[PDB]
């Protein structure tokens, strides 16, 4: 299947070239498989969302997103228009407040949640966790994000955005999880993201067009923008039966395009997601 002048983002995570506008992916576009966005929430009612979308969990008096964060970063997942994974189902946890805060205690439940609700819904292709989140080190924040790992879930984390090394920042830091860096459309490294020894992958970052609240949309930048796309690309992978949660990470990593960013600091991978289509 082919997207004309679809956002850059997902363009370039179907070419092996920067500066092209079609997305290009296997029509089966992740059924069968769910993504947990553990963020502000998700405006299911959003027309992109086409009914796939719903509130499972919050830890506030609404599971409204009165923020747009975590609908922004569910439409990378799997929006019609802006989506990896169009056919996937996307559940939101309502982890942050609509400022975007939230204590690491609420944080570790939901990750907890996560782990055990997969097994109250139907996702036969298999389970993906999109956290695009984190503050400093926790010990305790690793350690949930480790154990929603385990349980059988493809957990995708931002790096974070502070141009600094990863290992001082959490979920980020898990060495079991997914850590995503952020690249521009010039397969630049986001100017904003982390690095380090700890990143698994980079994904598109900077300037990433989905969906706001409002039944809206908007263009904004940071690792909670790649997070999503590797999360999608997940779960797309998935459904087509290439790889497991367990091991979609390093699938992602052996079939990325290599050696293409610059500004990669020497020690951090230099690979960015690719989904490998061929039409």
């Amino acid at each position: 299947a082919a997207q004309t002048n679809a956002p850059w983002g997902l363009a370039r995570i179907s070419s092996t070239s920067p500066g092209t506008s079609t997305y290009y992916y296997d029509e089966s576009a992740g059924q069968g498989s769910c993504v947990y966005v553990i963020d502000t929430g998700i405006e299911a009612s959003h027309p992109e969302f086409e009914g796939r979308a719903q509130m499972v969990k919050t830890y506030y008096y609404s599971s409204r997103d009165g923020n747009g964060h975590g609908t922004h970063c569910a439409g990378t997942v799997g929006s019609r228009t802006y989506g990896v994974a169009k056919k996937t189902q996307l559940f939101g946890v309502k982890v942050l407040d609509d400022n975007g805060s939230g204590q690491y205690s609420t944080i570790i439940a939901g990750m907890d949640f996560v782990a055990s609700d997969k097994n109250n819904r139907n996702c036969p292709k298999g389970v993906v966790a999109s956290l695009s989140l984190g503050g400093g080190y926790s010990s305790s924040v690793n350690s949930a994000a480790a154990r929603l790992q385990s349980s059988g879930v493809m957990v995708a984390v931002a790096a974070g955005n502070n141009n600094a090394d990863a290992r001082n920042y959490s979920p980020a830091s898990e060495p079991s999880v997914c850590t995503v860096g952020a690249s521009d459309r010039y397969d630049r490294r986001s100017s904003f993201s982390n690095y380090g020894s700890v990143l698994d992958i980079f994904g598109p970052g900077t300037d990433i067009l989905s969906t706001w609240i409002g039944g809206s949309t908007r263009s904004i930048s940071g690792t909670s923008m790649a997070t999503p796309h590797v999360a999608g690309l997940a779960a797309y992978l998935m459904t087509l039966g290439k790889t497991t949660a367990a091991s979609a990470c390093r699938y992602i990593a052996d079939t990325a395009n290599k050696g293409d960013l610059s500004n990669i600091p020497f020690g951090t991978v230099n690979l960015l997601a690719y989904n490998n289509y061929q039409a």
